[PDB]
Formats: C-alpha cells, sequence, structure tokens
C-alpha cells in the first residue's frame, strides 16, 4: 500500500537525519515524520522515501552510548526502491557533535527516545524499537574490519557501520564455531539458516575468551551450537543439503558436525 498522511494532525518529526544507504551521489540530510500508516523521510533537496510500519521487519535504536553516532534502523520486510537500488536496511542517524559532547549526547538521546515514544503510540501495528544489549556484544569481522556485534531480543546486529549486519534469530537453524583449537588466538562462526537456499553469515576472527559468553548467549536463546577445529566450504555443503534434504537427514543430518 502507499503512505497515508492526515496534513491536520502534529505528526511526530525527527530532524538532522543523515540517511543511509544514499539516495544521490553524495550523503544528504533531511527530516523523518511519522504518519498514518508509515514514516516518510524527506531530504534537503525534496527527496522522498516511505517506509510502511506494516513493511518493518525490525526497528532498531542504537542509543550514541559508547558510539559517535545515535541511530534508527529499519530491516525491513520487502526490499524497497530508491536511489537506483533495491533495499532491505534503510537507517536514518545523527553524529556527536564535535562538554558539548555530553550535553550533545543527552539531547540526541532525548530527541530519539521521544520520537520513539510518540510514534509507538501512534501505531495500529505491534511496532517496537528494539535497543540492543550491549552487555552481550561481542567483536568480530562479518565484512572487512572487526565491529561490535550486538544482541536485541529479536536480532543480532550492527547499525553504526555499513553495510550494516542484522540476523534475525528465529531464522537461524544453528551455530558452527570454526577453528576452535588448542592454543588458537581467535575463531570463525558460522550461521546456518532455516532456510537452506540462504548462504551461511560468517563472523571471523573472534577472540577466543569470547567463546563462553557467546556460548551462554546462545543458549539463553534456544539456539543450538557445535564447533570444530576444521574450516567448512559453505557453499557446497549448503548445495550438498539443498539438493537432496531426505538423504542428508537420513544420514544423520546436522550430526557430522558433533
Amino acid at each position: 500500500d502507499s503512505l497515508v498522511i492526515n496534513l491536520n494532525r502534529s505528526n511526530p518529526k525527527l530532524k538532522d537525519l543523515y540517511i543511509r544507504p544514499n539516495i544521490a551521489q553524495k550523503r544528504m540530510q533531511g527530516s523523518l515524520e511519522a504518519h498514518v500508516n508509515g514514516f516518510r523521510f524527506t531530504s534537503v533537496r525534496g527527496d522522498k522515501v516511505d517506509i510502511l510500519y506494516n513493511n518493518i521487519k525490525h526497528a532498531l535504536f542504537q542509543p550514541c552510548d559508547g558510539e559517535m553516532i545515535i541511530v534508527l534502523h529499519f530491516h525491513l520486510k520487502n526490499a524497497i526502491m530508491f536511489g537506483k537500488k533495491r533495499h532491505t536496511d534503510v537507517q536514518f542517524y545523527t553524529e556527536v557533535g564535535e562538554q558539548m559532547e555530553r550535553e550533545m549526547r543527552h539531547k540526541l538521546k532525548t530527541a530519539f527516545k521521544n520520537f520513539i515514544e510518540k510514534v509507538e503510540a501512534l501505531t495500529k501495528e505491534e511496532l517496537e524499537f528494539e535497543v540492543p544489549f550491549r552487555d552481550l556484544g561481542f567483536n568480530g569481522a562479518p565484512y572487512r574490519s572487526t565491529c561490535l556485534l550486538q544482541p536485541t531480543s529479536s536480532a543480532l546486529v550492527n547499525a553504526t557501520e555499513w553495510p550494516p549486519f542484522v540476523v534475525t534469530l528465529d531464522e537461524v537453524e544453528l551455530i558452527h564455531f570454526e577453528r576452535v583449537q588448542f592454543h588458537l588466538k581467535n575463531f570463525d562462526m558460522v550461521i546456518v539458516y532455516k532456510d537452506y537456499s540462504k548462504k551461511v553469515t560468517m563472523i571471523n576472527a573472534i577472540p577466543v575468551a569470547s567463546l563462553d559468553p557467546i556460548k551462554e548467549w546462545l543458549n539463553s536463546c534456544d539456539l543450538k551450537y557445535t564447533e570444530g577445529v576444521q574450516s567448512l566450504n559453505w557453499t557446497k555443503i549448503m548445495k550438498t543439503i539443498v539438493d537432496d534434504p531426505e538423504g542428508f537427514f537420513e544420514q544423520g543430518g546436522w550430526s557430522f558436525l558433533e
């Protein structure tokens, strides 16, 4: 459906936000307004990006605590098209200013929180912003460099770096830890999905001291894990399973990881 706007209503509005990913060649600011059935971001150039509430899979609030930006991040059910591309993730952030930083952080957190509270009261949809559990975070490299991965109630996320990282916990089949070997400094974490046509998600080079805390968190989520010494070719593995799931589970299925 399309965005429904009531022009006679006072609509919650958050100003001075950068959109990521870009609409234009370079990054662009605008305002995010909460309307009857979705958000509209209007850039300073008048570009409009609409996000319907019922198209939001996860709404994340990343406060600027221990961070240099504050972020509202939307992981979508169905990709939307803007900036000449299809996007499953769209976010809006403000950078903490250049002691005028301590005050600013409080100012920004208050504004974002107040916006969230008003929005959550507008919605027919059970829209709810999730704040990450920073105490349960761990460091690893899903892409090029080490970043902080944080659990939420429903997901494992990083929204401060781009491209973002979002894994829906309910969609995970199992976790497999690789390069778990006597006296290695780090290990790799393989996220396997219940949808076996979906390629696994890697988090590489996690320091070994994080292994037990991660296992405790996984255990609390009822997410099953295994561990082995060798690195596996998950492109081949998932193709093997897809091509013959019956034969795979006839041979004990995922017990080959145990």
